[PDB]
């Protein structure tokens, strides 16, 4: 009618009035009342000690809820049903209740069937409770690899996919617990590295629950960094960062022997671990080996020093070849000195690239097969060193990791173009033997192609210098952030390409009828690169270029007119061009700006850690003694168990102290959390109520 | 003389600002709980009957 | 030395050991120990009951600090020095302590000398404590007007400017207290309106303490808004909003004069008060008088009925002239109907403006003094109505209207240009009496000037339509926000104006030597508006235009060349132009974008309240009976004390209920929103400590 009648739709069994008062005594902390009710129920059988409150909490759960230990024992002495009260006690994190339930030796539950006491204890991250359970010989299921097709993995995901996914996530939540790792992991730092990396990969395959796995991975990364924060001496830091996880094997003498664990952290992308200030401070000492007081020096002394060694790079390179053991032959081995020498050896190459077009000899513009000039001869040894150095990393590093770095893609294209230029120059030298005016050369003359290929390589070579910004504290953080914004921009370029193709097809479909010949155009020039632009939309290839150039306003409006002056056709074509301008320049261009502003804000809060990780990779590439000589000069031609066992003993001693300090700090950091909840107010109120009842029980003259 | 008065006022203000600035922590709840437990045990020493 | 020796630099008098334990008893809540020490102090004279702890807190201040009333009476009974104890009790907000000190009847203090018990109580905003003090016949100094030159204001400012400024702010903090206003203000809503407005003006004169006064003004605005929120019926809301504070004449017909309190709120810029949903709901009922179910109607029905009334605007206007009391003559008086009729009468005017350029008799391009055409004759009555409406509205509005809203500036310029056009066409009609080819007309021919002036007015008339966006829910909020961004943009144009002048002076100083004559230019055209631009920087006036047009890329680069081909001069001039382009287009343009983005974010959070305030002013301008006829038709030609007393009695009754509800809500809102502090933890600990000591004193057995 005009009123909605409210009733209980899913009614449960009602609780007797006798049981209602019995539960109220437990909440109030009334020990005396509870003791009588339990004793009375032993004979009369009037109240149910296992009274199931519709909420599911029995007296035992209420006793655990309030942390009232003494009443708990009073109920447990009466043979009350236990069920899974251990999980409830563990979740409450009351050590007294957990110990009592351990020593003590259909239904609705707040926990899924897969949760075990050890797994739940690790979820809470309580060191004390986890230690109690681990001491009682507990185990946790081992999760299968992400890409597993075994019968169990496939069959389990068939019967119940929801339960299978939740069970796997619960296991990883327990394994990623810092308290469990510190207690049961032989090498907690390595365990956190591998576990966090495995969780990051899981967050991709299991995209539905990506956020959950990414939070676990971040938790593992934080734990390793926090363990490193507890180092108190340089000796402790040296032991941790130089530890080898029992490699044995053979180590390349050309490689860098030390910092084994730091390199492992870089491999697993532990950016916070690498960016730790004490780790960074140690790295700077190695990087600045020859300058003990580099930081204290004025910016003028630094700048003046850099050019001095840079100008002497030819001399240092020669010394390393002639007398490597000599005093001067050892300077090039210092990582920062070697970095400056390589940079100087590259700035010299770029300077000679400028000189290629600054020297012109008349009558040499017509030699079809001209030989290398003076500048080209000096450039040649540099190019061979660059190609040799890149191939030297092909076998040394491998195909897979080389392509992972975007700067290597530019290095490959640059070297390929230089190789093509050399071969093309050779073919022209052999095929032709005279001079002919350049105006009569064909479109695809080998000399013309070589000049274009050489010029393209020059642009790529110059752009390579941007990678050196990582070494600078002012430019490196900005350069790294700019490269992180390019991935977002590339996605937006997919939508613009669809728009460009859609309008290019429509415009070409309309204008291809009116294509004219170059002979009929003024100056005999056809296309949009002429002084009087024409045939803008005659072909699809030309149409794509015309729409590209209109983005910069370089396409004139009169290109929409045809010679026949078909008014309706011209207006329609100009409306397509106008609509394209609105979509690309008024809408899409501004949308990219809005997205870039939002994406840069997020990138800006992690710029420091990202740059420091990038600079660490740059520094470590100069610690090795493999590529000491710059490109100009790089082409000129027992029982180990005792050592490994002792090295492991020292690592274990340091790990033991780090865990002790970390555990205390985390236990300390919780007591100052600066927050309170209702469960604390409930517990405090219950304490007074219990005290009041106990005091009142001792009445006097009644 | 002026510096002496400024420090006196500043110290009182900072001591004042703390008692109203930050909320309670776990260390306060533990302290309050222990106070009741100590009082309960001390009172229970004088048991009139048992 | 290599160590810094730390010592007490400003040492105070040390406190005896006997006094140290005496104070510790007060903090612990040990009543028994304090009672004996005080009683012993009456004989031995060993400890001073007034022991001044270096912190300044005596026993009395400690007793007040812990809210231990029983002990505080114990010390008060012993004749301890009080001093400024009342202020400390008031600040603590302990009602029990304040009553005790009131009934009880240079040292360091935490309060400035100007603070009084009533002022401090108002600062805390405690209703209960403020009521206790007000009942005891207290008063507060009246602050002088902001611009006061009396002997006291000038002498106080010169004697002690710092103390004078602080005393004024302390008084205004007390007067702006919502609790004090609710208790002692005859009309709390009016008091909050005036007090908040006065504080906003003060925040401008007092530049140093602008933030403090702006927070007080915001506090007054919130209080009035919150009082209105407590209205529970439409009758209560009607009584509040229709209340007239005074009864001086105020009976002019053709005036709505029915929402006096609401109009007062608009005058004082009480935007939150006006934007209150219940106030807005009542206004919409009056605005939609003829459409009881406007909100429930589909957007198509709404749109269909808008054109029907708009097309009928000529008929409704006539009816209001012939038979105002008739059924049809009353429709135009409904505010929403009248608004549509005025809008329709204006869209018709704009339509005829378009027709002025479509129907011009051919061969009449040469009539020097042409008479008005067909379209001009119809436009004439509209213009006279617009001019008459502005003069008519200015007579009652006053000569201060032009400074209120920037839309009236456009109406003044638009009407002035229309008047100039009419006079100019009259002069041409009388001066000339024939037709002559337009090519031979002089630069300042009256007919040419009139055409230019008329065209400028057309742009202004069309732009006027933007003000109608305020009535729309979708466009109004955006249009209002755009107008709020224009004030920030105007600041930026000051920096760009100086940059433009700096480079214009430099470029003209360099190029004025090479000015050429129009006869020597191709096509005899001189300037940058020619097909081949020339003389871009010949004169300062031309240089300013050239730099303006380069902002849009309409100035070609070749204008930097001179005929004599002075290479050094041309390069310098092109470098000035290039530097100007960098500063204006790469730097200043982007800085404006960054500034606009930041300012829009702040404006966006207040857009709803600002738009609703603007729309309320729009609606209320159509409630009055004065300007019912649109411009086209707007030129055609008993004891009052008894009513005022009853109207005031009902207002007081409603105000009494609103204050009661508001006070309870604020007392309610504090107990569920404010978190705990150290003062609460200290109080709770002391309670247990006091109880523990009291119990142990009397064992109660044996
Ligand atoms: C896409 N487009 C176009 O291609 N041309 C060139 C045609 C061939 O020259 C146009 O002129 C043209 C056009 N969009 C036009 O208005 C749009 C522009 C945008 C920015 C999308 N907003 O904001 C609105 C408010 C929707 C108006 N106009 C101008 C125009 C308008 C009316 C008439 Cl009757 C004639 C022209
Ligand atoms: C103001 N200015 C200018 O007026 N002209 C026109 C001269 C007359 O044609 C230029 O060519 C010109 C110029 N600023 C130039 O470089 C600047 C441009 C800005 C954007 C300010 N950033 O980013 C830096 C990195 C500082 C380079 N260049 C180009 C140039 C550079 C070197 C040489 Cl040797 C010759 C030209
Ligand atoms: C006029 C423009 C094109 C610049 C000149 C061209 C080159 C000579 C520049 C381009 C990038 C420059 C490099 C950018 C970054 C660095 C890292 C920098 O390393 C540090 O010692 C940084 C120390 C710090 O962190 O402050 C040493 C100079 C170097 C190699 C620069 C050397 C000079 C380079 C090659
Ligand atoms: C293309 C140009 C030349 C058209 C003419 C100018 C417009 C900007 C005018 C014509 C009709 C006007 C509208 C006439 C009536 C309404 C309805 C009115 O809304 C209501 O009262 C209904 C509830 C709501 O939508 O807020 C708000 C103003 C608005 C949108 C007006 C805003 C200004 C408009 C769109
Ligand atoms: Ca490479
Ligand atoms: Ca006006």
């Amino acid at each position: 009618r005009d009123r909605i009648p409210l009733q209980i739709v899913r009614a449960e069994t009602e609780l007797s009035a006798e049981e209602k008062a019995f539960l109220n005594a437990v909440e109030k902390g009334d020990y005396a009342t509870v003791k009588q009710a339990l004793q009375e129920a032993e004979i009369y059988y009037n109240v149910n000690i296992n009274c199931m409150d519709p909420l599911g909490r029995s007296a035992l759960l209420i006793a655990i809820e309030n942390e009232n230990l003494e009443i708990m024992e009073l109920l447990l002495n009466h043979s009350v049903y236990v069920g899974d009260a251990l999980l409830y006690a563990i979740r409450k994190e009351v050590v007294g209740a957990v110990e009592l339930l351990l020593s003590y030796r259909t239904q609705f539950s707040e926990f899924t069937p897969d949760i075990t006491p050890i797994m739940l204890a690790a979820h809470t991250n309580n060191y004390e409770i986890i230690k109690l359970l681990v001491q009682k010989r507990v185990t946790i299921p081992r999760p299968h690899q992400i890409r597993c097709n075994c019968v169990e993995c496939v069959s389990s995901s068939e019967v119940d996919s929801l339960r299978h996914s939740r069970s796997r996530l619960n296991i990883y939540k327990a394994l990623a617990s810092p308290s469990l790792i510190a207690l049961s992991s032989e090498d907690p730092i390595l365990t956190a590295f591998r576990l966090g990396w495995e969780l990051k990969e899981l967050s991709k395959v299991e995209n539905e629950f990506k956020a959950e796995y990414e939070e676990l991975s971040q938790q593992c990364k934080l734990f390793a960094k926090d363990l490193l924060d507890q180092a108190r001496s340089s000796r402790e830091l040296e032991i941790i960062l130089n530890h080898r996880d029992d490699h044995s094997e053979e180590l390349d003498p050309q490689k860098y022997h030390d910092l084994a664990k730091l390199k492992v952290a870089i491999k697993y992308h532990q950016k916070e671990f690498v960016a730790q200030p004490n780790c960074q401070q140690l790295l700077a000492t190695l990087w600045y080996d020859g300058f003990p007081g580099w930081r204290r020096k004025h910016w003028v002394v630094k700048l003046l020093t850099c050019m001095t060694i840079g100008f002497l790079f030819p001399m240092l390179s020669i010394a390393y070849l002639i007398s490597p053991r000599s005093n001067l032959g050892l300077f090039i081995k210092k990582p920062f000195i070697k970095f400056i020498c390589h940079t100087a050896s590259y700035l010299t190459f770029l300077f000679m690239l400028l000189l290629a077009s600054q020297h012109i000899v008349r009558t040499d513009l017509h030699v079809q097969g001209p030989p290398p000039t003076v500048v080209e001869w000096m450039i040649l040894p540099w190019v061979l060193g660059f190609i040799w150095g890149e191939i030297k990393e092909m076998w040394d590093g491998g195909f897979t990791e080389y392509i992972h770095d975007w700067w290597n893609l530019m290095d490959f294209a640059m070297n390929s173009l230089y190789l093509a230029t050399i071969s093309l120059k050779i073919m022209a030298y052999v095929k032709y033997n005279g001079s002919r005016p350049r105006e009569e050369w064909e479109m695809w003359h080998p000399t013309l192609i070589a000049e274009a290929l050489f010029a393209i390589s020059n642009i790529l070579s110059s752009l390579r210098l941007i990678s050196l910004f990582t070494a600078n504290s002012h430019l490196g953080p900005l350069q790294i952030s700019l490269g992180r914004m390019l991935l977002d921009i590339l996605k937006f370029l997919f939508i613009y390409c669809l728009v460009l193709l859609a309008f290019a097809n429509g415009l070409n479909q309309l204008y291809f009828y009116y294509e004219t010949r170059a002979i009929d155009e003024p100056n005999n020039c056809k296309g949009i690169r002429c002084e009087k632009q024409n045939n803008a939309f005659s072909t699809l290839f030309e149409t794509l270029q015309s729409l590209f150039w209109s983005v910069f306003g370089l396409l004139n409006l009169y290109v929409t007119n045809v010679k026949a002056r078909h008014e309706f056709t011209e207006f329609v074509g100009a409306t397509m061009f106008g609509t394209y301008n609105v979509i690309s320049l008024v809408v899409l261009l501004n949308m990219l700006i809005a997205m870039m502003n939002n994406s840069y804000q997020l990138i800006a809060d992690h710029a420091d850690i990202e740059w420091k990780f990038a600079r660490t990779k740059l520094w470590m590439s100069y610690f090795d003694e493999g590529g000491t000589l710059p490109p100009p000069f790089n082409i000129i031609p027992t029982e180990r168990n005792a050592d490994s066992l002792i090295q492991n003993q020292h690592y274990q001693e340091v790990i033991r102290n780090l865990v002790k300090r970390y555990v205390a700090a985390m236990i300390r950091n919780s007591k100052t959390h600066e927050g309170l909840t209702e469960e604390n107010f409930k517990e405090l109120k219950q304490d007074i109520s219990s005290f009041r009842y106990e005091v009142l029980d001792l009445l006097g003259n009644r």
